[PDB]
């Protein structure tokens, strides 16, 4: 039997794709074995709940970093001290992977792509390893392309527009788009950090990416051959798997309601949340609003809205919310699993891109697929000073725009038309399917 171990990064945001991967491996009579870290394996558990996943628990070096000892996950590594840790901590994971791979040699492993040595680690004992990003061809792609040709050095103003070489779109962005440890202020720890990942894209045996061909072909296309890079597209991998605010939406219009939700991990202020709840109460539109009370709230606004507006509070039902018949768009920060969720129901968006690889995720969204609209948000940073906050005029706009504004029905025909290319590539014969099958036989055949 064949054995793939997989190691992501803690991230909430790396590991449920992961485990999405590894459900579709074991489907096809892989074994697959996930590794992860004490604090984060309750993850893992519940969302077992079919072939048996294996976890390997390895041991957080917290303390060796400076770290609390509660900090195993990324999304609680805040601020940039906090954050250059927590990264020089799971590089200290190495050892505990190397001796995991001697004792289980295992036929190949999947690791994120925040870990470049991992492919030496693989080395050691002449074992594939494949890179796994959990992001849209077009942003590997134009990640790299921006860090090789680094057109933001043509530029005299922070909002001075440039556009991307090579692409076959052309995409105009500002330097603003960027972050400031590439453009502003040169931080070496981070430029290394990136160029070693975009590297690890050619040293390894490949990369999975969580997306389809049909999506992106162009970016799909640019990837394997402008680039490079060996590659399969076998997204979306939350596909393999197939209430209060559903019985909310019951009562209500086909494509009516707006979903607003900013990820697993919301770092959001009150000023922020306040301009978003003014925002929603002039826009008029019904919605479902997940947040992480008068300290954001205006005063009645909960019960002033009762009936047509839902505040969600604790973890809410994505998915069963988005392919609800009611629920006609979606206000979000544009990380992929969120984007690909909306692609898969065929719900439009509005793009409130924050950091990471969002804004070319924005680009992909806005410009080349043509299902979303920006709310106007354009700087990036980890975290949001009040300075910074997106105000109510533009957020009611994009709400406006994106229900009856112009291209709405298109954009939702358009969505729609993705969202069966989406149920197409993942079934028996298709793209995805394909790739699977592919990259199987290939590391079947290893050596
Ligand atoms: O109330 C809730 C709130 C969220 N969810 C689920 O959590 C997921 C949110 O994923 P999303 O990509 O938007 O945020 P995150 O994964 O942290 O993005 C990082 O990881 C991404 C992958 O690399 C990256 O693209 C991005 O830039 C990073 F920021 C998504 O699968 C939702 O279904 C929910 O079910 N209920
Ligand atoms: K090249």
């Amino acid at each position: 039997q064949l054995h793939v171990v997989f190691f992501p990064i803690m991230a909430h945001g790396h590991m449920i794709p992961t485990l999405d991967i590894a459900r579709l491996f074991a489907a096809r009579n892989v074994r697959a074995t996930i590794i992860t870290t004490p604090l984060n394996a309750h993850t893992f558990t519940k969302a077992i709940e079919s072939p048996t996943i294996h976890l390997e628990l390895f041991k957080f070096p917290a303390q060796d970093v400076g770290l609390p000892e509660g900090c195993e996950n990324l999304e609680q590594a805040l601020g940039s001290s906090l954050i250059e840790k927590f990264f020089k901590g799971v590089g200290l994971l190495r050892e505990q992977l190397e001796a995991y791979l001697e004792k289980t040699r295992p036929n190949c492993l999947v690791a994120d792509m925040f870990f470049p040595w991992a492919t030496d680690s693989a080395a050691k004992f002449n074992i594939p390893r494949l890179v796994f990003h959990g992001t849209s061809f077009f942003s590997l792609c134009a990640l790299e392309v921006v860090r090789l040709y680094e057109p933001h050095k043509n530029v005299s103003s922070d909002e001075e527009l440039f556009s991307l070489p090579l692409f076959p779109h052309d995409i105009k962005m500002m330097r603003l788009q960027l972050p400031e440890d590439v453009w502003k202020h040169e931080k070496a720890e981070g430029k290394t950090r990136l160029k070693l990942i975009k590297e690890s894209e050619l040293k390894s045996y490949g990369v999975i990416v969580n997306s389809f061909y049909e999506l992106e072909p162009n970016y799909a296309e640019f990837f394997r051959k402008e680039l490079g890079r060996r590659a399969w597209n076998i997204g979306p991998v939350s596909l393999c798997n197939r209430h209060e605010c559903l019985k909310w939406l019951n009562s209500k219009k086909k494509n009516s309601v707006i979903y607003i939700c900013f990820g697993s991990t919301a770092h959001q202020i009150a000023p922020q949340l306040y301009e978003i709840a003014m925002a929603l109460e002039a826009s008029g539109q019904e919605f479902i609003w997940v947040v992480r009370d008068d300290s954001w709230l205006p005063r009645g606004f909960e019960q002033r809205v009762e009936g047509k507006g839902l505040i969600i509070r604790g973890w809410a039902p994505q998915v069963l919310i988005l392919e609800h018949e009611a629920i006609g768009a979606f206000v979000t920060h544009c990380g992929w699993n969120s984007t690909l969720e909306g692609i898969t129901a065929g719900v439009p968006m509005v793009t409130w891109p924050i950091f990471a690889e969002q804004f070319y995720n924005e680009k992909l969204v806005n410009q080349i697929l043509k299902i979303g609209v920006p709310v106007g948000a354009n700087k990036w940073s980890r975290e949001t000073s009040i300075e910074d906050v997106i105000k109510k005029d533009a957020i009611e706009k994009a709400l406006r725009e994106i229900m009856v504004g112009d291209e709405a029905e298109e954009r939702r025909s358009r969505a729609k038309k993705l969202k069966e290319m989406a149920w197409k590539a993942v079934e028996e014969g298709g793209s995805s399917y394909s790739d699977l099958s592919a990259l199987i036989e290939e590391l079947r055949g290893y050596h």
